[PDB]
């Protein structure tokens, strides 16, 4: 009668919750989605044995056609668990998935994990100075989606930061790097031509949020369009007006150049 | 010799990762603080058995003004961790801490744990829709802060989301309620009159997130401001421009007043 939709996490098998762990092992079925994010840091053999019982991946089509079909049915005699990475109901359309449950006389609880909107606050940069987030999409055939820099162009004119989530191709575990990104970004640019971003932008970079040792990176992008970030997944981020503090944890946690104190501030 | 920063959570023990638990079980000593936020479902007691370690806690004076002088030193010969309800580096200024490690020759690391930034996801509103976020702050005396007000106005022309972190007095055990928010507001908007916030503005309430069975509630203030939300913390969201999936789901899920499923487009 219970349907428990637990986050895993950030990157690897340790980062699900306690309560998310202990939860999971208590299930009599356990299903998991890896399409709307990824566990670059382990795999599912690695969380599967974490909590010791086996897990059934399910595919996008699997969930956004037949949640009903495949998950509510058992939810509604047994205890089942949904794990997601990064937090359940972000970054992600799960949200009417408890609505499905709802429906189908299914009791459903959510098991929080850490998210990469929260997790940014490794970057330095004050949480409350986030504006409107967006996706950099790979362009593809006839779709080159540019929305996001106008995100950027919006948020940075009310001196607010732009977290950039990059994008992934789930099922091929391919990542967009934040150079890919900062490529794209310069390409948008030459075409609207608002100013919004170029050489002389400064940009941060957090890759692999929720190791122990992220890539945090941060400088103008004509510095670091080339530099090598590591393995993904990569985040990107367009401060806005950085107050003093931001600016000396940029420049002693995340190696930014000493001119960010004098032009960014 | 390290530095751990190490988030516990949203509400009790449990909410702390797997990764943060294993490593704060190894740590020489354990220093924490609890004025940041309220863990409603925990005692000092349960975190100090779960983790098998005696927990120093901190005032915010002995963070802001001393933690050099009481945590850095121990961190220099020993492996330190310093736990903090949520996210240590998500509406605070721990985040300037690293700074004080760095130049103090220790090397700092960052575990994450659920946040109610990314929390609030649980109240069907897309994340990636909200703009800037503010603090409810009590007013002191005959000062009143009334900022937070501005910031649901550039939102709210934006069509954005705004987040509102609601005040605490530790040390007094004052947790501001969302009633209590919504009467200040109430109080501003007579003030600067810009109809901003007035009993007819819908609003969502989040209480006690990460608990099983946490308090999700939308609706007009004038019939909120008078509901009874169970025990702190509270937090309260001002929507901008609905998308019609966020109505449904607060409709369903938060039992929001039907009528809000006609959007206005
Ligand atoms: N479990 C919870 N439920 C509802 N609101 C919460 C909450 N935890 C924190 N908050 C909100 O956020 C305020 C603390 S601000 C500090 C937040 C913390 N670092 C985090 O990551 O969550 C509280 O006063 C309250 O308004
Ligand atoms: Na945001």
């Amino acid at each position: 009668m219970v349907l428990y939709f637990i986050g895993l996490g950030l990157y690897d098998e340790r980062d699900i919750t306690v309560k998310g762990l202990e939860i999971a092992k208590k299930c009599d079925y356990v299903f998991a989605e890896f399409y709307t994010s990824l566990m670059a840091g382990t795999t599912l053999g690695r969380i599967q044995k974490l909590i010791g019982k086996e897990i059934r991946v399910l595919s996008r089509e699997d969930v956004e056609l037949n949640f009903e079909n495949i998950v509510l049915p058992l939810a509604k005699e047994n205890d089942v668990a949904f794990l997601t990475p990064g937090d359940p109901l972000v970054a992600t359309t799960h949200a009417e998935l408890r609505i499905r449950a709802k429906r189908a006389g299914v009791e459903s609880y959510v098991i929080h994990a850490p998210s990469i909107y929260s997790a940014v606050g490794i970057t330095g940069l004050h949480i409350y100075m986030f504006g409107k987030s967006a996706t950099v999409a790979y362009p593809e055939g006839n779709w080159f989606p540019t929305s996001y820099y106008d995100v950027i162009k919006e948020n940075a004119e009310r001196g607010l930061h732009t977290l950039l989530f990059l994008d992934i191709k789930a099922e091929k575990r391919m990542y967009m790097t934040a150079n890919e990104a900062m490529e794209l970004l310069l390409k948008v640019e030459d075409m609207k031509k608002g100013g919004v971003f170029t050489d002389d932008t400064l940009v941060v970079v957090l890759a692999r949020a929720g190791s122990l040792n992220p890539t945090i990176r941060a400088g103008y992008v004509k510095d670091l369009i080339r530099e090598d970030f590591g393995d993904p997944p990569h985040i990107l981020i367009v401060p806005g007006k950085l107050h003093i503090v931001e600016a000396e944890y940029l420049v002693e946690i995340a190696g930014a150049p000493r001119e960010i104190l004098r032009v960014n501030v």
